[PDB]
């Protein structure tokens, strides 16, 4: 859904930065497809696409599929890249990343 809603290129420089098994952090990723360029509003939107459970909320098992809404199957996080995604947004430490929290950090991304 946001597959065409991106730069298509941009996708490809982040994913081929973090490929590697624990590459990925979250900073230079988002940084580099460009999400922070989009707009607090059209950022809302791409969370709701995070939202894989329909439940206005990204919880951890998104966070695996985070990069989803660019790629069915794009970047498939190594477990130890997850922990980090968790803990490098979860700022509140709460569990489940609501939306200012998400267009939070794809801005300061
Ligand atoms: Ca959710
Ligand atoms: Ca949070």
């Amino acid at each position: 859904a946001a597959k065409d809603l991106l730069k298509a290129d941009d996708i490809k420089k982040a994913l081929d930065a973090v490929k590697a098994e624990g590459s990925f952090n979250h900073k230079k990723f988002f940084a580099l497809v460009g999400l922070k360029a989009m707009s607090a509003n059209d950022v809302k939107k791409v969370f709701k696409a995070i939202d894989a459970d329909a439940s206005g909320f990204i919880e951890e098992e998104e966070l695996k599929f985070v990069l989803k809404s660019f790629a069915a199957d794009g970047r498939d996080l190594t477990d130890a890249e997850t922990k980090a995604f968790l803990k490098a947004a979860d700022k509140d430490g709460d569990g489940k990343i609501g939306i200012d929290e998400f267009e939070t950090l794809v801005h300061e991304a």
